[PDB]
Formats: C-alpha cells, structure tokens, sequence
C-alpha cells in the first residue's frame, strides 16, 4: 500500500518545456501514506512517485495516464483523497485514473505526422520517428540512464496532440535507439470496453 503521489510537473505552454518540482522526499512520503494532496494539478505532465520509483503521467481525453510497472494497482493522492484507478491493464502495461470534470488533458493527434516528439521527466523534447503504431525511432542515440524515469510521459506531435504514452526503450549495451509506446488509439478502446 501507499498512493502515487505528484512531485512536479512538466509545463509545455511556450515552445520550451520546463519542469518544475512541487514536492520533496518527506512531504511525499507524508502524502503516500495519507493519500491526501492538497495541490492543485497544473501542467501537461505530472512527475510522480512511489517509494521506489520516479516516472510519469499524463492526461489525455480527461484521464491520467501511467505505466503499470511503475504506478502498479495504487491509488493516486489527491484533494479528495485516494483516487483508486478507473483502468487497469496489466498485458497493456496501462494505468488511468479519472481525472475531475473540465480539467486541462491532452487530445488525440489525427493529423497522421510521423515527426513526434517525445518529452522526458528533465523537460527534455526529444525528437522520434513514427516507425508503426507502437513504435518510433530516435533521430540521436541517447545513453538509456537519459530515458529512465520517462515511462507515462507523452509522445506528441507537431500539433501538440498526443501520439502516446512512452512505455520502454529499445536498448542494445546500454544505447537507447528507438521508443515502444501505447498509441492513443490503445488508450481509447482501453476507455471504450466495459
Ligand atoms: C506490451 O509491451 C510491453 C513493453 C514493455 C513492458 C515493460 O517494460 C519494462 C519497463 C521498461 C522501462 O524500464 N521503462 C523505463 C523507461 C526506459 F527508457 F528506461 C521507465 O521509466 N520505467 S522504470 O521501470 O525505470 C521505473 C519508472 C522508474 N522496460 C524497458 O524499457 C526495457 N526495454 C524493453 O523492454 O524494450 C522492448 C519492449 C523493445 C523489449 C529496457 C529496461 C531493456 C530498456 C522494461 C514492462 C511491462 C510490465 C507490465 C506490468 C507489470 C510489470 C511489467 N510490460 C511491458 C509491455
Ligand atoms: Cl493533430
Ligand atoms: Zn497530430
């Protein structure tokens, strides 16, 4: 036990990403155990935390979304209290938690660009090749320790709609060459089965 809680977040808005740290390690902890999150949810990505690992979530059609390798079957901290998922897909490797009525969340990309663009929990923006519906490849290798911690972070693009959630790496002696994502189509059926 213990909820997800957001430690920071990820601002878009001005055609440089920043991220930005909302909490430290006790007040965390501190709200792990309570579920309880007085903070207001800002931001297109959220920076989120177990008490083992860093990663990320984002909102997309007005649900946050997330890995289970990371978030598990846990409720996420929140003025409310603990919100208990709304999703779970272990084979998908998908998380969801209903996010309020009206608040800011991504929409899906139907412009078919294959030139996306992948942020990462530092507010990097890197750029990515659509490959196939799950996959894109880097345009500059990168060390794989760069992508850790990225996993439920977006994949956007050129429009700033949503392509997906950022789910592993394709890794070779440690070089990370290409991306494995869930393609918002994915979160949508997942959304759309009873
Ligand atoms: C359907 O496709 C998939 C694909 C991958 C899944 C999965 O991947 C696991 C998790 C993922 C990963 O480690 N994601 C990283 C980002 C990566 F760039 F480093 C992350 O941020 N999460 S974390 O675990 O570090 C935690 C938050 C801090 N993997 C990989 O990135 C691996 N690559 C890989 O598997 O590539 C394939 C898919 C091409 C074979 C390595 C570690 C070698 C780089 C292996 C884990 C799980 C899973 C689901 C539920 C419970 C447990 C595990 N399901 C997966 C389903
Ligand atoms: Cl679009
Ligand atoms: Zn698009």
């Amino acid at each position: 036990k213990g909820s997800v809680v957001i430690v920071g977040r990820i601002n878009l808005s001005g055609d440089t990403a920043y991220a930005q740290q909302t909490r430290g390690e006790e007040g965390c902890q501190e709200t792990s155990q309570t579920g309880r999150d007085k903070n207001q949810v800002e931001g297109e990505v959220q920076i989120v935390s177990t008490a083992t690992q860093t990663f990320l979530a984002t909102s997309i059609n007005g649900v946050l979304w997330t890995v289970y390798h990371g978030a598990g079957t846990r409720t996420i901290a929140s003025p409310k209290g603990p919100v208990t998922q709304m999703y779970t897909n272990v084979d998908k490797d998908l998380v969801g938690w209903q996010a309020p009525q009206g608040s800011r969340s991504l929409t899906p990309c139907t412009c078919g660009s294959s030139d996306l663009y992948l942020v990462t929990r530092h507010a990097d923006v890197i750029p990515v090749r659509r490959r196939g519906d799950s996959r894109g490849s880097l345009l500059s290798p990168r060390p794989i320790s760069y992508l850790k911690g990225s996993s439920g972070g977006p994949l956007l693009c050129p429009a700033g709609h949503a392509v997906g959630i950022f789910r592993a790496a394709v890794c070779t002696r440690g070089v990370a060459k290409a991306v494995d994502f869930i393609p918002v189509e994915s979160l949508e059926t997942t959304m759309r089965s009873p």
